[PDB]
């Protein structure tokens, strides 16, 4: 079970949520970032690096908005056949942590568009419109890694599609 | 284990293998299929219902090619989560079952490409060139069922891709 500094990790952002790695650094859902805004947490657009690709985007701050936080490791992507945690938060308040075995990075036609993220499979009560930006992360010894954040769901919602960093790996037909 | 006649229907073909469903129904990978012949197993092409799709491929024939066998059931993709069997047979006869977890049906750039298609973990010696073709297979009860025919893997051969019948379902940005 995540530690309440873990959860308190997850925050409210546009439509959905992000995810503070480090006091510096927050990533979320690209489709969740607000629109037509000056600022992000008080801070200028001018003077935050953001990074985006494709459903990832990261947010890097010129001064420490959360100190009171470690650095975290973020890996590029969740490690395929491990079970991470999804650390949902609704609007009520209520922490909802789905367990999901996570699959192979790819893209999903979503909506007309090739998606690249990565999918999962729910184990555990599922993700729904609003969840977006949520973080899955799992434990690697005593502690814990982010490796994406929630993007969206098929109609059953038995399969979830998070952003991740990394690329199109090396695949060759046999 | 796959029984001795659950074997007999994996069938040399081109560069690859496929795969008897049936006495009159034959599934392969689209890119091992022979080019520029007149026959597969004696029959000409024009006797012969193709049907493609990327890279999954069926044959019917017209008359019974392997009335040995009992009709299986063939599903539209694999259970996601489940593990199903690889029955890989290499060109010196020997069987090498692999153990997989099949993932999500996606798109995966694969040389140049973005291929539909279904990624599974090796759990299980994994797949290589010259496997393509080669049945994903589960049990249902006492039953054998396919769900799926090998078409390629990462570098790493972690992440195999086999190509199936279903296609792109409904996903909802969230």
């Amino acid at each position: 079970s995540a530690p309440p500094t873990l959860w308190s990790r997850v925050t409210k952002f546009g439509s959905g949520w992000g995810f503070w790695v480090s006091p510096t650094v927050f990533i979320t859902t690209t489709h969740v970032v607000p629109t037509g805004v000056k600022e992000f947490f008080g801070e200028p657009l001018s003077s935050i690096a953001i990074h985006q690709a494709g459903e990832f985007t990261q947010f890097r701050f010129s001064k420490k908005m959360r100190p009171d936080l470690t650095g975290m490791v973020l890996e590029e992507g969740c490690p395929e056949g491990t079970v991470c945690s999804v650390l949902i938060k609704r609007d009520s308040g209520e922490l909802l942590p789905l367990a999901v075995r996570m699959g192979a990075i790819a893209s999903m036609r979503i909506q007309g568009r090739l998606v690249h993220g990565q999918s999962g499979m729910l184990l555990t009560l599922g993700t729904i419109p609003g969840d977006c930006g949520a973080p899955y992360v799992h434990k690697r010894g005593n502690d814990w890694v982010v490796c994406g954040v929630h993007a969206a769901a098929t109609k059953s919602g038995n399969t979830v599609v998070c952003a991740v960093q990394a690329g199109e790996g090396e695949i060759n037909f046999e």
